[PDB]
């Protein structure tokens, strides 16, 4: 149902769907070839130049290949450069152009593509939505705001605003005011709506404002394929792992590195307590979007199966220990940190971004009362000397409200079912 041919295209329509046939068939050079020989034929059609762009495009999924898809993306462009272009076709033109462009991580110019649709059509709503991808994409909050704010003063139910405006809100620290939008841009199904990230969102919110219908929205993202479960929703997964908050030694098969952690912890301790007695500032402050309240910080000896060297001159027995054990020294998605948290703290609910890692925790200074942590349902603590392990793909969340510090020493292992090949070829994050 959409018009592509112009007066003149109308003519060469025989030709027009024999080279169109050619790509749908997947013979794409000969389409190309066949379009191509066709704007020295025909140059001024708009349908026959739009046809050339398509075959590079496909081309370009074909062979993998971003110099091909920069030359669709100037055809598209020829496209609505050529004379009374059909609306339907000059938008279709702009809009892959857009979305090319954006593939390609040109996002300026995909937002100058998008600013251009707006002026040619200033009552497409749709058109409005996707400048305000745009401005989002360059990280212009404030525009994409004015975008939405003025697709809802037309149409007020629109759910793909709603949504955009919920997570703009949220950014900008008005979380209560973005859970209504989210919701209802959630709720009214429309396109571009049922996405993993706005209910990451809305939970996230509902959670900052002690909203208790988190859980049912996590639930719903998990029927709607974007959660693991209700409690395991981490990004970067691989399929068919075990899963479970808590993990015992013996489960994860790796008890030779818990032995050793728990038998030399004393020295993992006096050497985090070294560093923290002379070189204090290599303990850098935790995420500041985790932290609601209090004092945390972290030394980092690996990270992603890098070794820190300046670090490990700093705790150097710990770090010649833990070179015996690759499943976490060479775990590319897992850390190995000392973390450090003061009285008075609170680390709101979250997951990590994998379930391919599992997280030990050895206490080092445990106060006798006041620290907790909770793994999905389960709430545990630590004790000084003995090793803890979860699936922080799991949420999680910890309070300190003891009266001095608690150190623990944190070590990410590679998920024990992951094979050798897994582990070598897995990306790190
Ligand atoms: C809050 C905790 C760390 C801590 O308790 O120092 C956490 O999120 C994690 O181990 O992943
Ligand atoms: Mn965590």
């Amino acid at each position: 149902k959409p018009k592509l041919l112009n007066k003149f295209d109308k003519t060469i329509k025989a030709e027009l769907d024999a080279a169109e046939k050619l790509r749908k068939r997947g013979k794409i050079e000969e389409a190309v070839n066949a379009f191509k020989e066709l704007v020295r034929k025909y140059p001024q059609s708009p349908r026959a130049r739009y046809g050339k762009a398509q075959c590079e495009d496909d081309l370009a999924e074909k062979r993998r290949s971003n110099e091909v898809l920069r030359g669709a993306i100037e055809t598209y462009q020829e496209v609505a450069s050529l004379p009374d272009v059909p609306a339907d076709l000059l938008k279709l033109s702009l809009k892959r152009r857009s979305d090319r462009q954006q593939f390609l991580g040109h996002m300026r110019g995909s937002l100058l593509t998008l600013q251009r649709l707006v002026q040619l059509f200033p009552n497409d709503t749709s058109l409005k939505n996707d400048l305000g991808v745009g401005y989002l994409l360059i990280g212009d909050n404030d525009n994409a705001k004015k975008v939405y704010e003025e697709v809802l003063s037309v149409t007020p139910n629109d759910g793909f605003a709603k949504v955009h405006y919920g997570f703009i809100l949220k950014a900008q620290n008005k979380i209560a005011e973005s859970i209504p939008y989210l919701k209802e841009g959630i709720e009214s199904g429309d396109p571009g709506t049922d996405d993993g990230r706005f209910y990451f969102h809305l939970g996230d919110a509902m959670q900052r404002v002690g909203n208790k219908e988190a859980y049912k929205w996590y639930e719903l993202g998990h029927k709607r394929g974007h959660f693991a479960s209700v409690w395991q929703r981490s990004l970067y997964n691989v399929n068919g792992l075990k899963a479970q908050p808590w993990w015992t030694p013996k489960e994860t098969g790796y008890t030779e590195l818990v032995k050793s952690l728990e038998r030399n912890w004393k020295l993992i301790r006096d050497e985090g307590l070294a560093v923290m007695d002379k070189a204090k500032g290599l303990f850098l402050p935790e995420d500041e979007n985790l932290r609601e309240k209090g004092d945390w910080s972290q030394f980092t000896l690996w990270q992603q199966g890098r070794r820190n060297e300046n670090a490990c001159k700093g705790a150097p027995k710990t770090c010649t220990l833990l070179e015996k054990f690759p499943e976490t020294t060479g775990c590319r998605r897992g850390q190995i940190k000392y973390s450090i948290m003061h009285p008075g703290t609170h680390v709101w609910p979250h997951t990590g971004p994998t379930n391919c890692r599992l997280r030990m925790h050895l206490g080092l200074v445990i106060p006798k009362e006041g620290c907790k942590i909770r793994c999905a349902n389960e709430t545990k603590t630590w004790e000084e000397g003995k090793v803890l392990i979860f699936d922080d793909s799991f949420e999680h969340e910890v309070w300190q409200d003891a009266s001095s510090f608690r150190l623990i020493f944190i070590v990410d292992v590679w998920h024990p079912e992951l094979t050798p090949q897994q582990r070598r070829s897995l990306p790190a994050i």
